[PDB]
């Protein structure tokens, strides 16, 4: 939903100070080692989480008065603006700017570890993980366990998702203007087989499949997720390079 944007990957010239400089230096260490998709060491995860947990929106130069947090479009949900900070083959750092009612629709992060901090605003998050080795009603629909279903109002601390835990499938819906700082390791890559897949979600009771038995009081904790094709409305838009007078 941003991996189509053209950016200078591995850019040589950067200008960061303070917390952003520390964040960048920490990411270079945290994500450097092992084959693609390697989850960083637990010590390095804790280090990066703590660096991110010191960061306030002012430290990364965003505030809710910026134009990125307002949309006038009608017929669809508000445009979400992508602010590129840095990317290379091992990780990306970026900020998503959601006007009220902006959405990043339900999607996965295959082989990816993602650190996320809500910088300001009230955001609803729904997230899931697959139930491994479970029956399916159809090839494109799979059983998932609900992990998060809550509003978050900043100030908030950093969360983490893993390739197969911590809510690898999630949907973000802004209730007020929101800014989210994400560190994504590694980024999506269609050439590398890390596609961004989107889903429609359904209550457990919407599909009755043989070989699946869930107790009554646990059913609300599960969902069926159906793969669906990316739509133009899913995609974030670029920020203006030059914003004028
Ligand atoms: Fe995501
Ligand atoms: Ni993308």
């Amino acid at each position: 939903m941003h991996h189509h944007h053209h950016h200078s990957s591995g850019r040589e010239n950067l200008y960061f100070q303070g917390h952003m400089q520390k964040l960048f230096d920490t990411c270079k260490k945290v994500f450097a080692d092992g084959k693609s998709g390697t989850v960083p060491s637990q010590e390095n995860i804790e280090m990066l989480r703590a660096v991110l947990d010191e960061i306030k929106p002012e430290d990364v130069g965003v505030n809710p008065k910026m134009s990125y947090f307002r949309s006038t479009v009608t017929g669809r949900s508000p445009l979400v603006t992508y602010l590129h900070i840095y990317a290379c083959h091992r990780f990306s750092i970026c900020i998503f700017c959601l006007p009220p009612s902006g959405v990043i629709p339900l999607h996965n992060h295959p082989e990816m570890t993602v650190f996320s901090k809500l910088l300001f605003g009230t955001m609803h998050i729904k997230s899931y993980d697959w139930v491994p080795d479970s029956p399916q009603p159809s090839s494109d629909t799979r059983l998932a366990k609900v992990k998060v279903d809550s509003d978050f109002t900043a100030p908030c601390d950093t969360s983490i998702l893993y390739p197969a835990d911590g809510g690898n499938m999630h949907c973000f819906t802004a209730k007020t203007a929101c800014a989210v700082l994400d560190v994504i390791g590694p980024p999506y890559s269609d050439p590398a087989g890390r596609h961004c897949t989107y889903y429609f979600d359904y209550p457990f009771s919407s599909f009755s499949v043989d070989g699946v038995v869930v107790a009554e009081e646990e059913k609300e904790g599960y969902a069926w997720l159906k793969e669906r094709e990316e739509k133009p409305e899913d995609l974030t838009v670029t920020a203006l390079m030059y914003s004028g007078p």
